[PDB]
């Protein structure tokens, strides 16, 4: 029922990816080279009926409880787990000044992601790309 999308970095054209296709909670979200087709499941995302981002793989939310972002089951009363599309950024629903951010602008595949104060830099710039 939902249409899925990639979250693609303007820093290097790599996409957000649940490391190793791991459906367990606490799996790191990293940058990785884009896959197409049935194996792309851990790079595909959608927004739920309230507009909040989830993974196609396990319907988990993005979680910024730790320095590095990871997957966790969605909890509507945990502000660290509600992330939204906001123009060319992924923003924290509860604080729009906080966006997803490729740590230290690392351009290598496998880079980790953090929640950071918005500054307009290319490491905070993401394009939503329909599957
Ligand atoms: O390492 C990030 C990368 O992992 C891929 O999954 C690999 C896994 O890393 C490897 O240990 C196993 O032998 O094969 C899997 C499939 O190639 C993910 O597919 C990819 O999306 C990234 O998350
Ligand atoms: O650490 C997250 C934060 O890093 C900034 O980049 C810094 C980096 O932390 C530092 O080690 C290096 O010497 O200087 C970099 C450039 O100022 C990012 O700008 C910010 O977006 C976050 O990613």
């Amino acid at each position: 029922k939902p249409k899925f999308f990639y979250i693609k970095s303007e820093l290097n054209g790599k996409v957000l990816d649940i490391e190793g296709q791991n459906p367990a909670p606490g799996s790191k979200i990293i940058t990785w080279d884009q896959k197409k087709g049935p194996t792309a499941v851990n790079q595909l995302w959608y927004t739920d009926q309230q507009g909040v981002i989830r993974s196609k793989l396990n319907d988990f939310a993005i979680d910024a409880s730790h320095e590095q972002i990871e997957t966790q089951p969605f909890d509507p009363n945990n502000p660290k787990r509600a992330w939204i599309v906001s123009g060319n950024t992924i923003a924290q629903l509860s604080d729009r000044d906080i966006v997803l951010d490729i740590i230290k602008s690392d351009k290598e595949a496998g880079a980790h992601i953090c929640a950071w104060k918005q500054h307009g830099g290319p490491n905070q710039k993401f394009i939503i790309e329909s599957e």
